[PDB]
C-alpha cells in the first residue's frame, strides 16, 4: 500500500503545515500537524474541556461505529515550546491519503494548552518520531507510520514542504518526480526516539562551507532552524543590524535586509536555504524589527532542523530495520 496527503501552510508564514486525516467510520476528517519529533497522535474531541476549544473541528468517538475506548489508557504530553495536553485513548480506524490502519491509537484530549486552544487551524498532531516516545500509560502505542509500514510498500514516508505553498507527505514510496539530482542518506540514531543524525557543515551566504558535525534532529513539527551559538552567531553576522534580543526571544533584523542563504551539510551534499526561507516578518504587527528563521538551540539541549531547513529539501524518512534519513535538493 501507499498514500499520499496534501500538506498546506496554516498561515502566511509556514509557521505549521496541517494534513487533512480520516478518523473514523464514517469518516471525521480532522486537520493535523505531523510532527516527525513526537509519537503521539492526539485530537481536539468531544472529551475536550469546552472553554479550550476555539474554533478546531473535534473528533466525537461516539459517532464513530469502529471507535473503541482503550480502557485504562490515558496520555500526557509537553512539547519543546511549553505546550502540552492530556487525555484519554480510543482505538479507531485512520486513514492518511488512501492509507488506512485500523486500530490505530487515537488519543482523545481532556485537555490542551492555551497554544493549542489560540490556534483554530491545528485539530490535533499526528506523531511521527519513534514509537518508544508514545506517551499513552500504562500501554505504549505505535505511531500511525509504525502501525501501517508492514503494509507499505517500502517502509518509509517523505516531506516535501512547501515554502509558502502546500506540499506533499507520502508514505509508502519516494516520488522520483518530486526532487532534482539524488538522495543522499545519512545514519539516524533512535536513541532518544527521534530521527537524530549529523550534518557535516554550513556554510553562509556564498561563504566557504565549514566541516564540522552538528548532531540534530529533522521535526516537520518545528517551525524555525535551531543551531549552535556559534553558528548562528556567524549567520547573523552577515545581517547587518542584526542582534540577539532577550526581550523579543532570539535574533531579530531590519525587515528592510536582504537574508543571505544558508547551506547544510548531508555527507558530501549540500541543501541550500535561501535567505528568504529565514524571513520570519514583523515582530509585532507593523514593526521594523523582523525576527529570524534560524535561532540558537543553546537552551533546547538538541538542535532541531525545522520547517525552515526541511522545506528546502525533499526528505526520505527511511523505517527500515535500521532507519536512515535521505536528502534531495528539489
Amino acid at each position: 500500500s501507499t498514500g499520499s496527503a496534501t500538506t498546506t501552510p496554516i498561515d502566511s508564514l509556514d509557521d505549521a503545515y496541517i494534513t487533512p486525516v480520516q478518523i473514523g467510520t464514517p469518516a471525521q476528517t480532522l486537520n493535523l500537524d505531523f510532527d516527525t519529533g513526537s509519537s503521539d497522535l492526539w485530537v481536539f474531541s468531544s472529551e475536550t474541556t469546552a472553554s479550550e476549544v476555539d474554533g478546531q473541528t473535534i473528533y466525537t468517538p461516539s459517532k464513530s461505529t469502529t471507535a473503541k475506548l482503550l480502557s485504562g489508557a490515558t496520555w500526557s504530553i509537553s512539547y519543546g515550546d511549553g505546550s502540552s495536553s492530556s487525555g484519554d485513548v480510543y482505538t479507531d480506524t485512520v486513514s492518511v491519503g488512501g492509507l488506512t490502519v485500523t486500530g490505530q491509537a487515537v488519543e482523545s484530549a481532556k485537555k490542551v494548552s492555551s497554544s493549542f486552544t489560540e490556534d483554530s487551524t491545528i485539530d490535533g498532531l499526528l506523531g511521527l518520531a519513534f514509537s518508544t516516545l508514545n506517551t499513552v500509560s500504562p500501554t505504549q502505542q505505535k505511531t500511525f507510520f509504525d502501525n501501517a509500514k508492514a503494509s507499505l510498500d517500502s517502509p518509509v514516508f517523505t516531506a516535501d514542504l512547501g515554502y509558502h505553498a502546500p506540499g506533499t507527505y507520502n508514505f509508502g514510496f519516494i516520488d522520483t518526480t518530486a526532487y532534482t539530482g539524488s538522495i543522499t542518506y545519512t545514519a539516524v540514531s533512535t536513541k532518544q526516539g527521534f530521527w537524530e543524525w549529523t550534518s557535516t557543515g554550513y556554510a553562509v551566504g556564498s561563504g566557504t562551507f565549514k566541516s564540522t558535525s552538528i548532531d540534530g534532529i529533522a521535526d516537520t513539527g518545528t517551525t524555525l532552524l535551531y543551531l549552535p551559538a556559534t553558528v548562528v552567531s556567524a549567520y547573523w553576522a552577515q545581517v547587518s543590524g542584526a542582534k540577539s534580543s532577550s526581550s523579543v526571544g532570539g535574533y531579530v533584523f531590519p525587515c528592510s535586509a536582504t537574508l543571505p542563504s544558508f547551506t547544510f551539510g548531508v555527507g558530501s551534499a549540500r541543501i541550500v536555504i535561501p535567505g528568504d526561507y529565514i524571513d520570519f516578518g514583523p515582530i509585532s504587527t507593523g514593526s521594523s524589527s523582523c525576527f529570524g528563521g534560524i535561532q540558537s538551540s543553546a537552551g533546547i539541549g538538541i538542535n532541531i532542523f525545522g520547517d525552515v531547513a526541511l522545506k528546502a529539501a525533499f526528505v526520505v524518512f527511511n523505517g527500515a530495520t535500521t532507519p536512515t534519513l535521505g536528502f534531495a535538493s528539489k
